[PDB]
């Protein structure tokens, strides 16, 4: 039997977003492909190495490390276990024959939801709650702020780094404070912490924007959209490659054109004018007409010092 193991990050498989979507894709892979799937949650980074080792020792054909913080542990395990195949989501630093890097152009989807936030705010203040700061996480920020400003040059983006992907209290408190200070749309790129962000928006009667999966069921009257990142499909696809015997190492990048990132399929709360505007911007990115900044220098060159979490 083909066995695929998932090592999840601190967020947990019930995060409503990143890890939950990765796991959902593996559950689908089990149903459709016949692979046997199991996950191991890591309470802290001390659990990364033994969780990887447990799948190695049990004969798993592929170990999927979900999240950029697993990179160091994945590299070390891949070097020490040349016959073991690994995949890692959201980090592309590892160049080894047994490692596939699954990357997502999240700045593209974040830009689109920033257009939504800029067009929907009535106070000209919107919020961004990020789970941690890192190169990949800042791509959410750069895209979102660029979208907000392109849609609404006079909008202010309030920003907060929760320093956790698994703290719903931090998410709720930060959202509530932003709302007290006038924000009326809040986007999170914060994993499980975002469950708190969404609850804070719902409680205050404001708009939220979710991430990774279509988070609208968590607050159907308050979610405008979500910046989708199809970690489910990427995990399914690599499971398929394992089953077929054609896993390739290196970088696989999922973008808007590949449908690997997107805005959510639920659009019930988007005015037709807004949906049309965002959909045109999506096709312009897909067709190459416009490019979203995803690094500090590119973002600052166009928007100045307005992203405060990268300094
Ligand atoms: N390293 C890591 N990143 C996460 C986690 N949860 C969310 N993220 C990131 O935050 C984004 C928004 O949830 C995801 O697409 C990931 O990039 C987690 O538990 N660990
Ligand atoms: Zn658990
Ligand atoms: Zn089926
Ligand atoms: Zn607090
Ligand atoms: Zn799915
Ligand atoms: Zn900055």
């Amino acid at each position: 039997k083909i066995k695929i193991g998932m090592v999840t990050d601190v967020g947990g498989v019930n995060d409503g977003s990143f890890n939950q979507s990765a796991w959902e894709g593996l559950q689908r892979a089990q149903k459709e492909l016949g692979v046997e799937v199991r996950y191991a949650e890591s309470a802290t980074d001390a659990d990364y190495a033994p969780n990887i080792e447990a799948f190695i020792d049990e004969g798993y054909d592929l170990i999927i490390c979900v999240g950029y913080m697993l990179a160091d542990a994945t590299r070390k395990a891949a070097e020490a276990n040349p016959n073991q195949k690994f995949a890692i989501i959201d980090d592309a630093s590892i160049d080894l024959p047994n490692v596939t890097c699954l990357m997502f152009e999240q700045s593209q989807a974040s830009y689109l939801v920033g257009l939504v936030a800029g067009k929907m705010t009535k106070t000209n203040k919107v919020g961004f709650v990020v789970g941690m700061v890192s190169q990949t996480m800042n791509e959410f920020g750069y895209g979102y702020l660029a979208g907000v400003k392109d849609a609404n040059p006079n909008a202010t983006i309030l920003q907060f780094n929760a320093n956790s992907f698994s703290s719903t209290e931090t998410g709720k408190s930060a959202a509530t404070t932003m709302i007290t200070n006038g924000a009326d749309v809040i986007f999170h790129a914060a994993g499980g912490t975002g469950l708190g962000v969404i609850e804070g928006c719902k409680d205050a009667g404001k708009w939220a924007i979710g991430v990774d999966s279509d988070q609208s069921p968590l607050a159907p009257e308050n979610i405008l959209t979500s910046a989708m990142k199809r970690v489910d499909n990427a995990c399914f696809d690599i499971a398929k490659a394992v089953k077929e015997g054609n896993v390739k190492p290196g970088i696989i990048t999922y973008d808007l054109k590949s449908a690997g990132v997107d805005i959510a399929p639920t659009t019930t709360n988007l005015p037709k004018e807004v949906l049309d505007y965002v959909n045109q911007a999506k096709q312009d990115i897909i067709n190459g007409k416009i490019t979203v900044p995803k690094t500090k220098a590119e973002f600052e060159a166009k928007y100045g010092n307005i992203y405060e979490l990268d300094d």
